[PDB]
């Protein structure tokens, strides 16, 4: 069907995402993991936000996002952020649920 599970960014780094050679990109998968404080970034255009998402693992792996999140995504929690492999590394999240 789609493997829609809750994966660490950690792991979408170690020898994975990064690296396309596990994960091709183009498809689905949640990145759960927590919010770097300091690294939540938005444009101006109010429209396309950005942010980095890590484990205490220290495996950062970089979310993009093109419409207004929630919460404004209030840092320095956990979250999982849900949608599709984008850029080949960067995840085009769109389904983040601060369910922390």
């Amino acid at each position: 069907s789609n493997l829609n599970l809750f994966y660490t960014p950690s792991e979408i780094v170690n020898g994975k995402t990064d690296t396309g050679v596990k994960p091709e990109a183009g498809q689905r998968i949640r990145v759960g993991g927590m919010v770097t404080v300091g690294s939540m970034v938005r444009d101006p255009n109010s429209l396309h936000v950005q942010f980095a998402v890590h484990d205490s693992l220290g495996g950062e792996i970089l979310v993009t996002y093109d419409d207004l999140l929630p919460d404004l995504f209030r840092e320095g929690q956990g979250i999982v952020a849900q949608g599709v492999l984008g850029e080949d590394g960067k995840l085009a999240a769109t389904e983040v649920l601060a369910k922390h």
